[PDB]
Order: C-alpha cells, then structure tokens, then sequence
C-alpha cells in the first residue's frame, strides 16, 4: 500500500547506484551504474538485466528458481535487508551479495514508485 510520490523522494537513496531508464533510452531517474537499471523491475525475472555483472548469491536464486520474478512483496523484503533475503532464498548462510544497503522505512512507497515505472508488469 505504497505512495509512489513519497517513493520518488525515497528513491534519492537508490539513485547513487541505480538509474530508471526506459527501453527507448529515456531517463526517468538519472542515476549511477553500480547497480542495474530498475525500469520495469516489477514482474522482471530475478537478476536478468543484460550486461550486468550480478553477484553469485542472487544468480543462485535465479538459477534455483528459473520461474521467479520480482513481486511487490519480495521487493519490499529485499530492499529492507538484501543479505538475509538471499540467505532465505538460497538456504546458504554464506550467500554472496554485491550490496548490503538497507532501507528501514517507506519501503512500500519506493516499491510503489518502481511499479509506476513497470507499466507492462
Ligand atoms: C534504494 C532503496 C534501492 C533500491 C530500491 C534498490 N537498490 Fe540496489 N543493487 C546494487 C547492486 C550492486 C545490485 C546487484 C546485487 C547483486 O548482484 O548481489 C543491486 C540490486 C538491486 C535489485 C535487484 C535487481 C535485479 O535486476 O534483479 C533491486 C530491485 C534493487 N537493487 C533495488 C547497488 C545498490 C546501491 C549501491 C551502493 C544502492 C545504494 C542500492 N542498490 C539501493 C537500492
């Protein structure tokens, strides 16, 4: 039950590493390249952005669950605390992650913002 307008503001915490760019090249949120493009992330297969070098943990999630896509519930959990999410999904206490950034509040709002820019979900 997120507020996409509030999520757009919270996304300032994400944009250091993530852009939101449409397939025609249009920049919705200009941001960094340390993490993958988040345009269309809602409903997207886990760890499937072409050309991005993902960590072993999240690829294992994708490998072990080939039909898994990002749902709003899962995105909320992952953005709250990425590492334990990977541990939960892989069953591997040593799951490797390229990021540990945690968002403690307004997670549903950020996910609402991302859903807004996943129009074909
Ligand atoms: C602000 C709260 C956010 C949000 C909403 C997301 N991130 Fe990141 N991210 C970063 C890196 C290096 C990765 C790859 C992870 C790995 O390979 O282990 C990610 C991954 C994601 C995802 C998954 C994307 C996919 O294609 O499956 C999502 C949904 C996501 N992030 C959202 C890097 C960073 C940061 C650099 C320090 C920061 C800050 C954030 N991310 C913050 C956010």
């Amino acid at each position: 039950e997120g507020d996409a307008a509030k999520g757009e503001k919270e996304f300032n915490k994400c944009k250091a590493c993530h852009m939101v760019q449409a397939p025609d090249g249009t920049d919705i949120v200009k941001g960094g390249k340390t993490g993958p493009n988040l345009y269309g992330v809602v409903g997207r297969k886990i760890a499937s952005v072409e050309g991005f070098k993902y960590g072993d943990g999240i690829l294992e999630v994708a490998e072990k669950n080939p039909d898994m896509v990002w749902s709003e519930a899962d995105l909320i959990e992952y953005v709250t605390d990425p590492k334990p999410w990977l541990v939960e999904k892989t069953g591997d206490s040593a799951a490797k992650t390229k990021k540990t950034f945690k968002l403690g509040k307004n997670q549903a709002d950020v996910v609402a913002f991302l859903a807004q820019h996943s129009p074909d979900a």
